[PDB]
């Protein structure tokens, strides 16, 4: 070996492993042990040196990455992210987690995943064009509609993807579906936006439907959600629109969170979605209305969201990985949280996840919360990337009703697929939900397995 | 020149050749004997030694070809065949009838064929990886999605077609419909296995329809069938679907004949399809149930089924070359045989289908014994792979009603314009059934000669 | 950032950025602290899976690395190593390296190095094989005449390199210096196999030279050597010529030493090279003749040979990195060692540089242990790799005169460089040897940065 130290990425690949353990899935195929050692070991990495001149003509240093786990279902597939955390091992876990995630869509995408230690806060936008400009001069060589197509993650919008696009075409002279979150005129796909988000919440209407015989949905429930930007904007248009209530949402710096009874409204998504834009926090925006009104609104620094809301009915941890502690999730269970969705990847530490999971196993039926992995609750995301790859090779541009139908049966499915797999291979107590986490790993997982099997890549 | 000896082309060419000189086509268009002479050799052949490994770590050597024929109608599109007897003459052969076939279907492919003379038999799977694995090493500089899509044949199943597919990947890193017969989760197309046997029947459909104005079907009609492989297996299940008997399956070593009345059913041709995926012979389960019943079947070893099923009404030939011979084909006329169409490409000698061809004249209407050729009967098989090339080009994959639908209509339309061609170019006598094999000729090869002129090949 | 702990590439910067600072370097040209922070981030990386069989038939993962780490003065050069110790880290550490080496020789070389955590010990060649093939078929796509040339280092001889470029001229289809280590009649150097190992030894010629005003030489001298692969074996060879005795040879095992005065002869390293073909241990050997005499010869196991050779007057580690500890060095001055050259990259510790320099500081001129970093000592291997390419480019063959020639001026201007360079930024006391370490450390730097500055790197 002697293997460096990649804490988030043994984080992942050590839940997965876990989950495929302790069911049946090794007794009826116990030759999957080779598969998992084989696609546990990414094709391909590059790492990249980025320089760029800031607004002030100096040199400045990032470093670059791209993981391309695996292709066995279809080109690397998977976002990029610009945080000043990121290094290979947070590229691993995201780029593992993708393969899974990216073959409970049914479409044909392949895992990976990139980015940057870039911050892009601070920084101006002619600095993150520059940026984006000399991380796309290396990057096009490694990439294609055929081969890898990236796409958003934290830290880059729209915006950072229409930078990088220009540079990939000028290069590259193609103009293809080589990145996913275009925009509308220039090959982007309607629903692309709001697919992350919408696709959570329409996941958790199918655990909601199903732990309570059809009798509650959203209708009425209390939503505490993390993260203001992307996922965490549209999950809470979605509640909203369901008839639920959204109680806070949350950035790096603070959480805001409603006071008593009431609900952020769509005007006040729009609000901090400008804010989100222009890379600055909600702490700047509290001081004036209507985020001032200390009636409705409370901004809390420093904190996560899950101590504060009170009761609570649905949590969505929308940000980033390791975000819910095991504290945090007894937390939730003692405010009659009845089910909990990954909108961000890897969003619960590994308490989280143990708790959630005793609990459900403790607790018959509509008594237990539910916890579903964001592999299954947030490939929405990824699925209307593959819609847009989609359209962009049809060279034509589909309805927003069209997309949002796909959206919604890929969801179904998505949910039917972890719930019948559990079932199957860790078959629950009379009266005990089935494991989504458990069934939507070894779902993606056995997909994956068996295709590199017919491909020669393990035999 | 001065030209090899290669008897099976030549025997392909001559029958096309004649066919079109015994028609009106160059009184019309004299011209087209230049497009004639043109098309029949080859835009490029690559061939290529293929050194690869056994179990035992031994150095093994074979041969390995692409012949791409023509690509004025599309991409060139065809099989690789993997059989001992394979050499240039014989995928030559293959290659030039693939062009004309693959004009009758409707969708824009070229005409092209490959394989090797690596013997399957006696092979461990994993002698058969790394063969794929060294073939496809090479093949890979010279195929690709817009370029050159190959598939199965005679000893290539979904198993080679994987390993191939996986190499491929590995050196071009682009994933794409490069092959099809690819696996249902990494781009297959449902009805892609069945479509090849599917499609003869559906063809036959409209013989049995058209000579006897609507009267009799498939319902009640015993089918003598030979091979047991992928054209033979599917033909036989359509065959039973339709209510009529499948008598007789056969592979090189001997032929498997129902004794009497009755007919294989769908269980008895999943053991057999089970048997062959092993690559063992028809002879190895006879001495076992359901197969060592003698009552129900008989095992002849050394022969093809013809003279040994008595009575008959449909032969459809699906295993390999000149497998009717003009013996054969007299005792399939005494034996009441009125159809009979090639799932195998150049399934009947010259002989035969000179001997059907004569009888058609000689015998007014549905007492005419009434013969398709391969390119028009069995070209349900590249139609489907034309519909893998699209949904893999559309990054969606389709129902088996949309695909089943889709190959319905363009087995209907080959035959109707092979019919329509001959009543055209080659009208029979008064209550004589036009002549197939001579529409079908007539209709593919126009289509591919004007393409040509179009594009500059000739003047 | 946060960056991964990679100890032996942040153990070369932290020693090249010392000598740097503890100089007029930055005093006269303050803006190359930029260039600094530019040139320690690779230019680009590459991972990958390299998945191979074993002789069993089982599937094995082992990982694959390629750093290019600096293109500004030629093409990316540098070994690849086959060693279960490899990591990026490492990997790094001698890229990193490499650059300023290669900055040494004269020649348009790049830095840069490769290799993967497989482990030759205990393979077949068979398996050997299997490896470098599945190895190059990923690194064919990264690699080229033009743009980085790999060659041998630890565990990769010229069998590996001839399996190597066998895949990638299979795959690339392109007979070219895309490797060197080549054999003789397929693109070798002569001298290259000798070329590290008399490079070596022709430096330290130099240093004795000067040092000593011409009165010494290696006639008469004792010199340790650690190692007996392909560095050690040419460097014993050197040294006997030059009428000097070699007193110890060594591997991962233990320790074999000359027992009292004498030498090891060509024909006893003759047969040491043999046993290292077969990846056999000195170990396997010492129980028969010559080895078994143990007048002559002693095995020690698990020990270096640093404090067992009693007195000796030249030391080049020649194996791995870190392999003189502070402990070791001051025996070693002890012993009247006064010449100490790193023929293996990095191979003394921080603790053993300091304890050497401070030495020199102390000790005028001839009292003193002189130390040469392996950068400039061992620089002959890719020089002589660079005349490969020369040789290659220009399809020619040069004498194995003409090119010792060459490699002797290479290593004659390497050492007058670093000496000439010390002389000007690190100036001695009166009477006191420069620091080579730190007069090869900025020759090699400013050449790189300057180069850098010129085509737009910083600014
Ligand atoms: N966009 C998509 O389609 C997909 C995204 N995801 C995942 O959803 C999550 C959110 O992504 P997305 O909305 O697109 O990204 P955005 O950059 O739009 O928003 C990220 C949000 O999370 C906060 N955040 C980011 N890093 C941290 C951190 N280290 N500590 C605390 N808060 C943090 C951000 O606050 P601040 O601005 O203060 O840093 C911000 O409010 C991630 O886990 C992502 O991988 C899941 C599938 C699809
Ligand atoms: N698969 C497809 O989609 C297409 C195939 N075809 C043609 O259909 C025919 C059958 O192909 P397919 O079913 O796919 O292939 P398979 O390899 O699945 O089956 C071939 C069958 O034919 C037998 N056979 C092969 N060679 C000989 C031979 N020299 N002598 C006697 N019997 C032989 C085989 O027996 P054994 O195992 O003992 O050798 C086996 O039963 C061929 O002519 C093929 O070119 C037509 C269009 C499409
Ligand atoms: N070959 C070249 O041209 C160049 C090589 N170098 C450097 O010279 C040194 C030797 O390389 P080279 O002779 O080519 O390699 P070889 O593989 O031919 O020999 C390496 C020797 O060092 C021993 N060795 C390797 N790793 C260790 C270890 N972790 N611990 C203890 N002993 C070890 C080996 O013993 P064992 O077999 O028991 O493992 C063997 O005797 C390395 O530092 C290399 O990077 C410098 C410039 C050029
Ligand atoms: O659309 C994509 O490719 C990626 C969406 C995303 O960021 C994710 O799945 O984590
Ligand atoms: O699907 C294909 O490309 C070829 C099918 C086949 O083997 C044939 O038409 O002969
Ligand atoms: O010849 C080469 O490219 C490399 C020699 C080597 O292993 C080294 O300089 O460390």
């Amino acid at each position: 070996s002697n293997l460096p130290h990649e804490p988030e990425f043994e984080q992942a690949y050590k839940e997965l492993a876990s989950t495929l353990e302790n069911s049946t899935l090794f007794q009826k195929n116990p030759e999957y042990r080779k598969a998992l050692a084989v696609v546990s070991v990414p094709e391909r990495v590059i790492q990249f040196r980025v320089v760029w001149e800031d607004d002030a003509g100096n040199v400045q240093v990032n470093r670059g990455f791209r993981v391309q786990f695996n292709s066995a279902l279809g080109p690397y597939k998977g976002g990029l992210r610009f945080h000043p955390s990121v290094n290979l091992s947070i590229l691993k876990f995201l780029g593992f987690e993708q393969i899974f995630k990216n073959a409970l869509t049914g479409l044909n995408m392949g895992g990976g995943k990139g980015g940057s230690d870039f911050d892009p806060k601070g920084k101006s936008d002619n600095e993150i064009r520059r940026f984006c400009v000399s991380f796309m001069t290396e990057l096009c060589k490694h990439i294609g509609a055929d081969t890898d197509v990236p796409a958003g993650d934290i830290g880059v919008t729209g915006r950072e993807v229409g930078f990088l696009f220009g540079q990939y075409r000028k290069i590259r002279n193609q103009w293809e579906g080589v990145l996913t979150g275009k925009g509308g005129s220039w090959g982007g796909s309607l629903i692309r936006p709001e697919a992350t988000g919408y696709g959570v919440v329409y996941y958790v209407e199918h655990m909601i439907a199903h732990a309570t015989n059809g009798q509650e949905s959203f209708k009425g429930k209390r939503v505490a959600i993390s993260g203001s930007g992307n996922v965490a904007q549209y999950a809470a248009l979605k509640v909203i629109e369901l008839g639920g209530s959204v109680v806070s949402l949350s950035d790096s710096q603070g959480s805001l969170i409603i006071n008593g009874e009431g609900s952020f409204t769509p005007e006040e998504i729009e609000l901090i979605a400008q804010t989100k834009v222009e890379r600055k926090q909600l702490a700047s925006i509290v001081g004036a209305a209507p985020f001032s009104d200390a009636n409705k609104f409370k901004y809390i620094a420093g904190a996560r969201p899950w101590v504060h809301v009170g009761k609570v009915d649905v949590a969505l941890p929308s940000a980033t990985q390791n975000e819910i502690s095991g504290e945090e999730a007894q937390v939730l269970i003692n405010a009659g949280c009845k089910f909990i969705a990954e909108g961000s990847n890897m969003g619960c530490t590994q308490e989280a996840i143990d708790t959630f999971e005793a609990h459900r196993t403790a607790n018959a039926g509509a008594a237990a919360i539910w916890y579903a992995p964001g592999k299954a609750a947030n490939a929405g995301g990824v699925a209307v990337s593959g819609l847009e790859m989609a359209q962009n090779s049809a060279r034509l541009s589909w309805t927003s009703e069209e997309v949002d139908a796909r959206l919604k049966d890929i969801m179904r499915d998505c949910f039917k697929n972890g719930l019948e797999t559990a079932q199957e291979y860790a078959t629950p107590a009379e009266g005990v939900l089935p494991s989504l986490v458990t069934g939507s790993n070894i779902a993606g997982f056995t997909k994956v397995a068996a295709a590199m099997k017919d491909q020669g890549d393990w035999w």
